[PDB]
Parts: C-alpha cells; sequence; structure tokens
C-alpha cells in the first residue's frame, strides 16, 4: 500500500514521458507515488523530498527532466536511496543536454541514467523493479514473467 | 560469495573499471571481477549473464568502449540490474561508448553512469545503495560513507 | 531457391526501414529470408540465427537496428559470414546513436556500416548484391544493367 | 565587504576560477571565492544561495564541469542574477559543462559565458558591468580597462 | 518612462523567440524598446545603436539572433553595459550553432548567454530584471514576487 | 594476383592503413597497397576504380580523412563491393571521415568500419570474409584466426 | 548570353535548395546554367563537366550536394575555378554531414563552402556575383544596389 | 600594391593564418597580413572592412576561432568576397569556430575553408583561383602550381 518507489519530474510537460514509468510499476503492481518536484523552481521542495524519502519508506526514486536537469542530481545528493534518471527529451537539442545534465555526474553522487524520452521512462521502472525484485520473491516472479512475455511476443518476422 | 559482478570487454576497460572494484572494497562488499567480451566471446557472455542470478550476484556492473556492447547484451540475458560505465574512446572520447550503452530500448534497462573513471565509481556507488536496501550493515557503512564526503568537502579553494 | 541473403532487424518500427533492402534484393532476383531478430530482447534467437546462417546456406547477413542498436554487431561475433548492418533513425537522435552503436566496432568483429535510413537499407542490399556478384555470373550481370541504369537516369537539368 | 560571489564545485575548478578572481582584484571589486558543491554540500548550497542577498553579495559567479549543477541550483535559492562558468572536462571538452548550465528552464536564468578560462575572466567582467550600472568610480575603472583593452591590440602580427 | 534595456534582434524571424523577453519586461513594468538590429545587414545601425545605449540611458541590453548569431557579441564590442545573448533555435541546427556563436566569445568582451529559444528570451528579461533590482528597491519587490509566485505555483502532481 | 586493393588519399594515412595490409598478409590474401587522392589525382581514381574488376580485384578498402571523399568515388566507378576506413582527423577526430564516408547516397554503396585502426583492421577482416565465401582454403584460415581470437580472451583483468 | 557561372547538384532533390541560387543570379542578370550532376552517379558526367568548364567560359562553379556530399570537392578536383559549396540539408543529420563533407576539404583543393540550406545557396550565389564583380564594372554596380537595398529594407522594428 | 587582405583576430590566430601569407607569397600575388579585432576594435573592423575596395583590395581572407565574428563583420561592411578560415580553438576543436563563420545568414556571405592549416592554405588558393580569373599570369602560375600537384602524388604508400 505504502509507496516503495518515488516517480518526479520537473513539472507538468515531462508527464507526456513520465507517464510510461508510471504505467510500468502499476502493471508491475508496485506501489509508488508521482509527483512534480521541480529543483529549479521549487528546490526547497526537492530538498524535504530527497531527505526525506528513506524515512517514508522509498526504496527506489526515479527523477526525469529536460534541458539543463539538474532535478536527477540534486536529488541524489540529498538521499542514500538509488536515483534513476530519466532525460526528457528537449526542442531544440532533442534530449542530449538532458542526457549530458543527468549522465555526467561526477564521482560521488551517482544517478542510473536511462535513454531519452519514452523508452528510459519505461525502463526507468523496469530497473527500479529489478532492484524491488532482489528482496521480493512475489515480485520478483512478476518481473520474470514480464520479462518472459516481451521475448516471447517479439514477431519472427515484420508485417 | 560475491553480490556483484564487474565485467569489461579488455584489459584496457581496467584502467577505468579497477575504480569501480576498489569503491565496492572499500565499502566491504563482496565482488567478482572478469573479462567477457560480448564481440569476442558472445557465448561466454550469454553463460555469465543467463546464470548470474542463480551464482548468489544481485547487481551487475559492465564497463564497454565504442560499441563493445556489453551492459545491453548483458542486461538481455539477465533479470538483474545492469548498471553500465561508458569507457572513454580514443577518438570519439566515449561519446560513442555513452550513445552506445545508454540508449536502450524499451524493455532491457541498463542503468548508465558518467564516462570514465566516475562513471566506475559511481556504478559500485549505485550498486551499493542498491544493496543496503536489504543489508542494514552496509546501509550504516553507505551513509558513513556519503556523510564524510559531505563533511570532507573543502570551504574555500588553495588560491595560493 | 534458398535464401542467400538474411535481413534482420531488432522490431517492427524497422520494417518501414528496412523494407527498402527487401524490395532491391527482390529486385535483384536473390533470394532472401526477412525476419525480426531482436539482439535485446530475444538474444537465444539471435545466437541461433547468426550461428547456424552459415551451414543454413546464407552469404550474406544485413541487420538494421535503432538507438542502443546491438544486433549487427553481435550477429557478426557468432557468424563468420559478413554482416552489413544499417542504423535506424531514431525518434531523438535521429540514427546519431544508431550509427555509432553500429559502426564503432572494435577490431576483431566487424560490421560493413551503411549510411542511417532508407538510403543505407539500400545500398546494404547492393553491398550484398556486388559481395554475391563476384560468383554469381548472371547476378554480376543484372547487377552491372542495374547501376548502368541508374546512372543513366539521372536527369541533365531540374524540374 | 564582498559584493560579488565566486563558487565552485572543487579544487579542480580554481585553475579557472582563478581567473574570474584575479580580474574581480584588477578591478578593485571585493568579493570572496569558496568551494561548494551541489552534488557533495547541498545544504551548504541552499545557504549560501539563500542568504547571498542579504549578506551584501550583488552577484554570484558559479563554475561547474560535467553535470555539477552548482550554477542553476544557486540561481534557484537566490534573487540575484548568477552567472554560470562553464568548466572543461576531460571527455567531452565542456560541452557537457555548457549544456548543463546554459540550458536552463525559462524562470531559473544563468548568465552563461565561453568554456574555461575566458569563460571565468568574462564572468568576472560581465559582473563588473553589472557593478558599473550604480558605482561610478567603479564605472570610470571599467571604461578605462575596456579603452586600453582596444587600444592595446596589435595592429600587425609578429610574422617573423 | 524612458527605456532601460533594450530588446534588439537581428530579423523580424526572431521575433517569435524575442517577443517572450518583451512580455516579461511588460509584466514586471520595465521600461524598454524593442527593435531590429542586424548585425550583418545593419553594422552600421548597430554601431549607432551600441555606442550610444549607455548615453540614452539604456542599463542592458538583451540580444537575439540564430546561425552564425553575431548581433550580440558586436553588440557587447561597442557598449560598456551589460548584453545578455538569447541563441534563436535555426532551422537546420536547432540552434546549436546559434550558442556557440554566441556564448564562446573569447576573453575580454562577454555576453551572459541565455538558453536556446523562448525560454532563453525570458530568462534573458529576468535576468535584466535581476540586475536592474540591485538598485532599483520597487523593481526588486516585484521581482521576489514573480519568483515567489513561480515556486508557489508548480503544481504537486501531474495531470 | 592481388584480389583486394587497400587505397589511401596521402602517407599520412598509411599509419592507419597499415592495419589492413597487415590483416591482410596474415590471412594469405594477395594485396596491393597504393596511394590514390581523389581530390589531387581525380583521373588516377577513375582510372583505378574503373580497371578494378578486370584487373582481378574483388574487394577495395579505401581510407579517407576529413572530406578527402575516397571511398565513395571509388564506389562511383566500380561495380566492386567497396569498404571505408575513416582516418582520424586532428581537429574533429575522425567524425568528419566518418559522416563523409558513411552517409552514402542511396545508389552507391561504401561499407564503412570504425574510425582509426581498428575500422582498418576491421575493413581486412570484413574483405577477408567476403572473400572466403568462395575460397574453402581461406574459409578455413578466417575460421582458425575468428576461433582463436575468442579463444585468447582472457578470463580475467591484470587487477595488480 | 553565354553562361558564367554553373550551378549544379546531385539530384532533383536538391533543387528545392539550389533554386534560391538561381533566382539570385538571374535578379542580379548573371547569365548561367543549372545543371545536375551527380559525383556518385554520373562521375563521368561530373568529370567532363569540371575539366571543361573553364575552356567553356564559366567563371564560378556553385556546386550543391546533401550526405556524403562529395559533388564540390570532385569538382574542385578537375577544375581551376573557384569552385563554391552548398551543404543541403540531409534528412537524418540536418546537413551536418553536408557542411563537413563540403567544409573539410584537405589542403590543396579548395572549396568555399556557405551555410546549410537555402540561405547558403542565395549566399553562394552572392559571392559568386562578389567575385563576378571584381572585373564586371556594370554588375559591381548591380551588386552595390542589392545589398544596399537589402541594408535599407531591414525594419527598425518587429510587427 | 596588395589585392588580397589577410586580416586576424590575435596574434595566436598567426600560427594558422601564416599558411595563407605563404602561399600567397609562393603564388606571387602582393598582400597585407593585418590583425584585426571584431570584438576588441571594431571600429578598426568598420574602417578596414569598409575602405578594402577603395583601397584596391579584391578579397579578403579572414581567420578567427570561437564566437570571434570577424569573417561576417567583415563581409557585413564589404561588397568584395571574404572568404573565412576557422582557427582551431582548445575546447571545442575548432567546431565552435565553423559553425561561427559558415551559418551566414542569406544576404551576408562568407566562403568558409576548413578548420585550421589546411582552411589557410586553402583559402589562399581560392582567393588566387579568384584572381586568376582576370590576371593571366597568375592564371598560368595557378595552373602551373595545380598541376605541380597534382604529378607530385606518390603512387605507393612507403611502407616500411
Amino acid at each position: 500500500s505504502a509507496p516503495v518507489v518515488g516517480i518526479i519530474m520537473g513539472s507538468q510537460s515531462d508527464w507526456e514521458t513520465m507517464r510510461h514509468a508510471d504505467a510500468l510499476l502499476t502493471e508491475l503492481e508496485i506501489p509508488h507515488e508521482t509527483l512534480i518536484v521541480s529543483a529549479h523552481r521549487t528546490p526547497d521542495r526537492l530538498a524535504d523530498y530527497a531527505r526525506t524519502a528513506a524515512e517514508r519508506g522509498l526504496n527506489v526514486i526515479i527523477a526525469g527532466a529536460g534541458g539543463a536537469a539538474g532535478l536527477p542530481g540534486m536529488c541524489a545528493a540529498w538521499t542514500r536511496l538509488p536515483v534513476l534518471g530519466v532525460p526528457v527529451e528537449s526542442r531544440a537539442l532533442k534530449g542530449m543536454d538532458s542526457l549530458l545534465s543527468i549522465v555526467q555526474m561526477p564521482g560521488g553522487v551517482p544517478v542510473g541514467t536511462l535513454a531519452i524520452g519514452a523508452s528510459g521512462a519505461k525502463n526507468a521502472a523496469l530497473l527500479a523493479a529489478s532492484i524491488l525484485a532482489l528482496y521480493n520473491p512475489a515480485l520478483a516472479a512478476r518481473l520474470e514473467t514480464w520479462r518472459a512475455l516481451q521475448t516471447a511476443s517479439v514477431p519472427n518476422s515484420p508485417i
């Protein structure tokens, strides 16, 4: 019932991308919360969210943002929990700025980065699932089924 | 018994991956370090990745330069979380390494870290934070490590 | 009758691009098979496909994929046959990620890479044709005709 | 009392940021130079940026390499103008630094300068031009400095 | 009444982007002028504009241009006033050329550069506002209110 | 009699192309190595490419740096498969070389390999795999070479 | 009457871009020819065109192509005349491949390169005009008028 | 009397621009070489570019690194053809130089050459080919130079 994964994003504009992470966690029945937390516009909200995440029972945080995406990095700065970052595609630079702003974290504060866009949001949720599966047998079985179905469902020839 | 597996495409990757090895040892996390080439020893990778979970591994840290493809293929065969470290390449300075690792299609994740030594160290720290979720002793050591890092940052530069 | 060229792609989404390779081989009457084989979602299917390709009579493999396109490289890892790679255009990075993930193969396992997109798929088929033409006189003549017609058909002035 | 604050993520950034320090001193602009890590000392940054205005600072010059994120987060907490200096990185030569600093979302500005030493010097000059708007003495010194720069450019290269 | 901020752009095509800077200054009630001044097509107009800016009472200049955007740099070359540059998104290179042509100013002549596009235009105006606020108490209070409202208005969850 | 032609724009390309030469010799594949400049000796290239097939060549390996354009123009004149090797350039590290070679328009193919030495070696290996399709003896030597490469990969890095 | 400028392009697809060079030369009343000459598909046609250009009275050649654009460089390889290159925007890489393939000519064989796209085609024609103006007084006056009108026509404020 | 003007932003550009100077002298083309900074000496540039035609110059070769903007602004003030040479920059290896020079808006052309020494040499050769259009003696010298370049290309690399 209590969320074990927190999905946060810099703004409503990131939802089109982050909704894919939400859908995947729901699919695997992983309790989670989905919120908007801006490192740049609501820094104190982020500070509070990140430093109290562990105490609240969260195990993994999935953070998405575009452009000079400082959200994932700053979230990781305040929590000891694993932080996964999703580079949201930006209008001009197609997420290259988002990607470098998230993945190039200096040594000492990590952010596990996924692909730019929807695929990355989906994979952040799957990566979070694989993490939780390490100590949740039931979920591990559901993840195995998910991966197995993915593999078995790939067509043999194009239509 | 190892709970983290550090794999790389060749000896040339060790200069970078040794930083992940050192950090895990520092946090007292048992691990194994191997060379597994996705392109030169594809069957070795298949076997390694396929059996990782049953062998007791919880996290795999894979390093690759250029288009080596090691992290992605490891993730294709294991249900375990796979972290990728882009090893700096001669011509493209790791940009090819980075894109070839992070741009995984939806369905097969690879948590990617920064290009080079920083990425290797952070891959180990990320692995540590994952393991700490269910290992109180490690969680305490990680907390101490993170707190020390914060307390050790100087307040002013040596402007001499 | 038996296929001598195998066209494989990571997913149905790659078909819009790889269909150009299919059309060209058919045009030159080169027997081939067209399949979906995902290195990431169906690794064992790829292992089987690539290691048995030569035994099955295939002479050249054309592999297309986008993003962190590991398909061409892994196919080349399991077969001694020439592997040609087609970088499929990706949404965000326009195939630059596809290109680097295919062309930057470390020494020891080659992948002959073509241009990003439809042009690359067409050229992979033409390159495969030029390879087969080295030991198939009839096909060599048809390829000569194809190249000759291409050259002769270029307009002298724009419309 | 300092009117400009120069902050950077680590001692490694000093090689670049010292150029901003030198220029401010040259123009007789009182300032402070500190190391504040957005990722390693987030609360130190929060406090620094939040209290900058009340402490008398008018402009903040922040340097960062890679994805350090220092300039952006400083700007998030202060109403003061924040100038960012992309510090050259090993692999991507400051391109990651540049994009991570300049591409701020609408609503939270960071005036960004060139990658490296030139950017640090220009950040100080930009800060100087801002302060000169309400400091006649400084305005005169800046005018003299700009005029001297122009008058000092050689007319021909030493072609020997 | 007299303008204290000058917004200049290379051409009418830049207006779609620079209008965001105009709107923000008006919102904060900052007197300003908005003009088209091309460094490449009207060099003498730029020379006159920039060298006389200070005398006319301007305190900050916001310059926007795309491609080989020389406007911001040349404006800064002629004035002692702070010059802020806005990289306008270009058709082919998505503003990467605009960005490098503005931000990479050699030491000695600065241009405070903002993000590519509309966000950059808005932020140039906000940065100009933060500069003027240093010596204008009333404006400083309005800027505080603007920043406070921005922070308070961020939703807590996506729709 | 040569069955593979290795051509390059200048002596400066040899440092890279020599790797293709060495690999072909290792696999006992007769070949010729020449300097042919698309831009400085356009007619030499026209003649070389036009007559390659009648001279007995089966595959051409062309190396070029920057915008040299050698691989593409060779392919324009020959019906033979042409493989391109991007030679690393000083400023753009071979990125200009790579794009100028791989982005051929539909209708005129150039099978492109990696930037630098790895690409040169792989161009030779690719040429070898093409020739092996109709040369049993070579096919056996290639099989042995590939198998040896796989068997020679170390299982663990020298972590000393 | 006889053409003094030759505009050549790799294919009909380049016309949308190169037509801007054609329009400008016509505007300035500069006799010219506009043809399709493909370095890759019609190499011999290019060889003949370029080596005989000077003999035919051409003074400047404007060559446009996209992707691995070898047309400008190869044209310059066969003629002593000044060759100006126009990078045509490519689908995937937005002309970055076109640009590098044209501008990065090794020392010894130059190609004066213009901007990617329509602007580049227009400027190639203007650059050709400025070259011809050096020894054609009447044209020099028309070019002066063209440049003067361009400068005088720039609006002072956006609409 | 000079017919070509070679201008650059600073002494640091000379290492690159000297190649244009040498080539013009080789072809016996009278020219002048000056340092003119678009950003540091804007009025010097205005005067230089504005009066170039009346002073007898037929072509201007301008070199710039980063965002110096010299070629574009020179072209803004002169009706003469302006050729631009991107000088290699420290961090971005001339990519910033290249884009800042070649991406001129329609209406104000700058014929751009390759990044670095090759571009400087080619700018001089391009200027030479322009002048040769109305100078028979020079046309003959250029023809001889181009023919010699072609005849001097070696047929095979020194494979020792």
